[PDB]
């Protein structure tokens, strides 16, 4: 009877995760910090021990993380990063509110690309304020140019998070470890998809709630014995 | 030079204020130990400090230390390796003692002895002890050896299990050109640097690192160091620490 613990990031810097935040390293804000600060809280309220974390290489899930094990006094716990946690690349969308995006795309292709499973954005191109500051930055330095995205659909979001899950985080809980995986909305849900073989629209309809430890019993051979739970109040 | 490392020793601790023996002891940084981690990842954000690779204790007034180090300089996402071969000297029975009780209880005799001593472990952590469930059965050590896991170290225990660290996982990392930043404490970095430099035992004893100051070695490809080791800091934080 496998344990599994997922958690969302919550609310980023400037509004940022109303402006499609993506591969943007936005830095959570004081109230984001609280919600992984109560998150911990009912981690430990229920005694929960983990073996090892996962976390993507964005600082606002690698502090979710951190306050967590803070909050549960594991901060001794081995934590691997990884670029394939990342959120969804939202191309030349990336830092737009709502309003700007319509603006500057129309409503009924903002409507087809919120829609589609596998229509990606406008790539994000070197007019973009954000263009230098994610591409030429070191910590995707060893990507290859086909890796790393200048804009991704949700489908490939979850192409790249899956090998990442059957590689590395796999073995882990096959051999009893009990895993933590500290991520964003749409890797999470590249991993919950697996997990429950959901279609392309009930994925799309998902919504994990943020701050909130997610938790899952998986059985001899990964599939979950029950729906997931959440824990708190 | 062809290599660059960087050391950092933490700072206060919420025991050091009880002046209590902590050694294996997971103490947390005091406030004013937090802001000394703080002030010396300012200092590596000035420099321009860029890092491949960190490691660190299970202890976690080293590892906040570095936490906050890898907050400063803006590389969060830095890979981090923990382990307990860099974690402080296990002190033995006198883990929880403060000061008056370790002088009342021993004496000035000894307590002198084991001050002065190279290989002169203080008293074992025997099963009574106060800590000793917290420490020598926390579940972080669960992997080691029943010969690893240590009721007492004098500084040669300590820097004995400290180096096969250094050799096996922190010296091929230099090799294949890894920036390494190292965030440990005083006794298990006492062991690197005697490593580096070549000093004595005499000279190890005698060799206080400050803490919460970024401690910089320029390496030749066999990791000699090309000159003395470097404080980064203000003039007022480097002349401090001499
Ligand atoms: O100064 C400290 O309190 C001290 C505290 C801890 C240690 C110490 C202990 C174990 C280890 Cl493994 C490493 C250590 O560094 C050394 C100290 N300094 S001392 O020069 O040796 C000294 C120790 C006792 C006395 C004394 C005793 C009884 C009645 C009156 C006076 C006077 C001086
Ligand atoms: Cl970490």
């Amino acid at each position: 009877a496998y344990k599994l613990v997922l958690i969302r990031h919550g609310e980023s810097a400037w509004n940022l995760e109303n402006r499609f935040s993506g591969w943007y390293d936005a830095d959570l804000s004081p109230a984001g910090h609280e919600e992984a600060k109560r998150g911990g809280q009912a981690l430990r309220d229920a005694g929960y021990e983990f073996d090892i974390c996962f976390t993507s290489v964005q600082k606002r899930a690698i502090r979710t993380l951190w306050t967590v094990l803070d909050a549960i006094d594991q901060m001794w716990l081995p934590v691997v990063r990884t670029w394939r946690l990342n959120e969804r690349h939202y191309g030349g969308l990336t830092g737009l509110n709502k309003a700007e995006t319509a603006a500057k795309h129309g409503e009924a292709q903002v409507k087809i690309w919120r829609r589609s499973y596998d229509v990606p954005p406008p790539p994000m191109e070197p007019d973009h304020p954000f263009y230098s500051n994610i591409s030429k930055d070191r910590r995707y330095a060893d990507l290859t140019e086909d890796q790393l995205p200048s804009c991704e659909s949700l489908k490939d979001t979850i192409a790249r998070a899956l090998p990442f899950w059957n590689e590395e985080i796999v073995p882990q809980i096959k051999e009893g470890k009990r895993v933590l995986i500290a991520a964003h909305g749409n890797s999470l849900r590249g991993i919950v998809k697996h997990l429950e073989g959901l279609s392309e629209e009930a994925i799309m309809e998902l919504n994990l709630p943020t701050g909130i430890p997610i938790v899952y019993e998986l059985d001899k051979n990964l599939k979950p014995i029950k729906p997931m739970q959440f824990l708190g109040d």
